[PDB]
């Protein structure tokens, strides 16, 4: 029941693209991308192909034009579902500084601020224990996004941030 | 290519279409298929959309003609990746009735003749207890194929049969 659909024009208007499982390069069919309807499942779309460049979260939903899903234009030209581990658990280790080095802070929950809650302004590692998780710019949930799938990023190039700006992060919940 | 991908014509020419994993429909971008190549793993090809109609296993490799894959004909519009679970698991036990009822017999290697080694030409009900399997209408893996996923399937039906008529089957091994 998974699955999206790309439009290239407003409202869902224009040649469409389905995936139902991970494609990693659509832009000989979608030369942009200003529509978008989610089936099923939660979906992280990329701006260029073999997930590159700036991703986005959509959850299941119709996003009628790219300022929808926060979209800075209307370049897509990847995306892959976001798989769920069973159980339901989340767990997350953020670090001071790179290789799992200097202070760390363990959670289960959301932070909405990182300033506020542990009084970093940064993180430059992260363990994901348990379940999926996303990385934000500014706080808040604002700015650029970074999916962070059950692994271990000894380096902010690990989520593919070119700094290690990061104000809030949150779980990747169905 | 990151898995598997068609070509209109003989030969590797023509319009091409690349899945990376499961795609559910690709009729409006190949009017037919004559050739393939599967750059990894093991797929499953679909003659009708949404995983219907003839289908052929695809062991990776090239293809420069339809009967390469035992195809009856250059029909094709739908495919899935099939997963081998960890372990290197075979057990299966077919049924002479319906619904897991009447003589059983039960193995864990390959069946090129089901009259040689089980006097019988038709399967009615089977137990996929680990692995994954094919099942042929004609001896020695001839003829049209029917994919089993680890599962139960309680009458011929639920592997895609019109009739119990099996002669032979193997295990999917890469």
């Amino acid at each position: 029941g998974t699955k999206i659909t790309f439009y290239e024009d407003k409202n869902f208007q224009g040649r469409r693209y389905d995936c139902d499982c991970d494609c990693a390069d659509f832009h000989t069919y979608l030369s942009r991308c200003n529509s978008i309807k989610v089936e099923g499942g939660t979906w992280a779309v990329y701006e260029r192909p073999n997930f590159a460049g700036y991703m986005y979260i959509l959850p299941q939903g119709e996003y009628p034009e790219y300022q929808r899903w926060m979209g800075l234009n209307d370049r897509l030209s990847s995306c892959r579902a976001v798989h769920l581990p069973s159980g339901g658990q989340y767990k997350i280790q953020i670090f001071e500084k790179g290789d799992f080095s200097g202070q760390m802070y363990e959670t289960t929950e959301d932070c909405p601020s990182i300033m506020e809650q542990f009084h970093m302004r940064e993180i430059h590692s992260c363990k994901v224990l348990e379940g999926v998780w996303i990385f934000y710019e500014l706080p808040n949930y604002r700015g650029r996004q970074y999916l962070l799938d059950k692994k271990e990023y000894r380096k902010p190039i690990d989520w593919g941030a070119a700094s290690p700006a990061v104000q809030s992060f949150r779980r990747i919940v169905e």
